[PDB]
Parts: C-alpha cells; structure tokens; sequence
C-alpha cells in the first residue's frame, strides 16, 4: 500500500490540475454566452 | 496508513464525482452557444 498511496497521491494531483483547469473554462464560456446574448439583441435591434 | 487511504480513496471518488459534474457542463454550454450558433445565423439571413 505504501507504493500504492504514492501513486493514488500523484493522481489526485492530475484530477485537481484538470478539474481547476475546466474551472476557468466554465466561467469564460458563461461569459460567451454573456455578450453573445448581447450579440443576439442588437441585431434585433436593428431589424424592427 | 490506511486512515489516509480510507480518506483518499473517498476524496479522489468525491473530488472525481465533481469532474463529471462539470464535464457535462462543458457540455451543455457548448449545446447553449451552438443552439445561439444556429440562432444567430438564420435571423441574420432574414435580415439579409
């Protein structure tokens, strides 16, 4: 076990890197959604 | 030495749980901005 709680150790530290990764890439792509719902107003705007 | 691997083996199952709980948000914004994708182009071709 103590090889095998060295190597489980080593791979919470490869599912936190991602995990923290995607936690920047779900707030970028909240904002893309932000000014793209922007973006779907204005070119409403200007039809009617 | 089984008390942090009784903790890790139920962090690492947790902390993973909550990839699968974001990766399906990645997901799921990719189906938001793909259905505005579709959206925002066939109203601009009315407009054309």
């Amino acid at each position: 076990l103590k090889g095998a709680y060295e190597e489980a150790q080593e791979q919470l530290e490869a599912v936190r890197r991602e995990n923290k990764n995607l936690a920047d890439e779900v707030k970028d792509l909240l904002d893309q959604i932000g000014e793209g719902g922007r973006n779907i107003h204005e070119i409403e705007k200007q039809k009617k």
